[PDB]
């Protein structure tokens, strides 16, 4: 009898990441879910495969690797939810992962994605696991700013309210939730650089690209400063930060559209040749050299390098 859905809701419903859930709510999902019981060495999400499902893994290690054509593969670990972004893009699996340990779960497909994060509570739970996923890859920044305060530079992370339908045009049939989650864990088409008090302390400043459409050449730039933070460099600061990322992701060309008293995003932009034009003033400017940069070669390389490696880690 199809009652089995009924125990299976049962045994999601005795998850962590369901806490608090009743068996019942979760019926449906239980519906679009097929049990996972891998051994130690099974290979679980291969490179190179198209993306078919996403795993909720109940218990056992995995370990990720990345293989390549010029030496052996690079081995990770994470140490919850696999293989959901590329499932959401529709994009090829960019590396593989191995159950660790034996391996229990439940595996689901886009559908089966798309109803937990309507599930009351869980958008927020997801991003949040998401969010623990890429701290991982995340080293905070001491930085000293113009008037000698230090502060701590990192990207984005999901969940930051700084964060925010536009690029996603590459989603077929998608809803506003999958869009909304996936521009939580998108670094290549919107790169966000974020300026912290303390470095596992609050965001008082963020600094932005987002490129016109999908792998653009031209992107539009976006600064927000903390009221009390403003005159003290924090922006055209992570204005440099923004150049080394966008240097390096292929952007060439910025752009501007602000309130006309607000100054202080005029003045960062007047500090590279804008040139502003009434509607609400607009502007738009070339993307200098990373040569070009006032940091430190140093500062540069582990700007580019925490660049670097959280768009590996959202697999872009
Ligand atoms: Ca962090
Ligand atoms: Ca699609
Ligand atoms: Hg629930």
């Amino acid at each position: 009898v199809a009652e089995l859905t009924e125990v299976r809701a049962a045994d999601l419903a005795a998850l962590e990441f369901f806490t608090g859930c009743r068996p019942s709510a979760l019926e449906p999902l239980a519906t679009q879910l097929r049990p996972l019981k891998a051994e130690p060495g099974q290979v679980l999400i291969r490179q190179g495969d198209p993306a078919l499902t996403f795993m909720l893994i109940e218990s056992g290690r995995v370990q990720v690797s990345h293989a390549v054509a010029d030496g052996p593969p690079i081995v990770l670990d994470i140490e919850l939810i696999i293989g959901e972004i590329a499932l959401l893009r529709d994009a090829p699996r960019t590396a593989t992962v191995v159950a660790a340990e034996p391996v229990i779960g439940w595996v689901g497909d886009r559908d089966a994605f798309d109803t937990i994060l309507h599930l009351p509570g869980m958008f927020d739970r997801l991003v949040r696991i998401a969010r623990q996923r890429l701290a991982a890859f995340i080293t905070p920044i001491p930085v000293q700013v113009r008037t000698g305060e230090w502060f701590y530079l990192r990207p984005v992370l999901p969940g930051d309210v700084e964060r925010t339908y536009r690029r996603f045009q590459s989603v077929r049939k998608p809803t506003r939730a999958l869009l909304e989650y996936l521009f939580e864990v998108d670094y290549a088409d919107h790169f966000v650089w974020v300026m912290t008090e303390g470095a596992l302390g609050p965001v008082i400043a963020d600094a932005r690209f987002v490129r016109e459409g999908h792998n653009a050449t031209m992107a539009e730039v976006a600064f927000t400063v903390g009221d009390d933070y403003q005159g003290r460099g924090i922006g055209s600061f992570l204005m440099g930060a923004l150049i080394v990322s966008a240097n390096y992701v292929g952007v060439q060309r910025f752009n501007a559209r602000v309130l006309t008293d607000n100054m202080a995003m005029r003045k960062i932009m007047d500090r590279l040749g804008a040139v502003w034009v009434r509607e609400v003033v607009m502007t738009e400017v070339d993307v200098p050299p990373v040569d070009t940069v006032p940091f430190e070669p140093e500062l540069i390389d582990q700007i580019r390098d925490a660049t670097r490696k959280v768009i590996r880690a959202v697999s872009q």
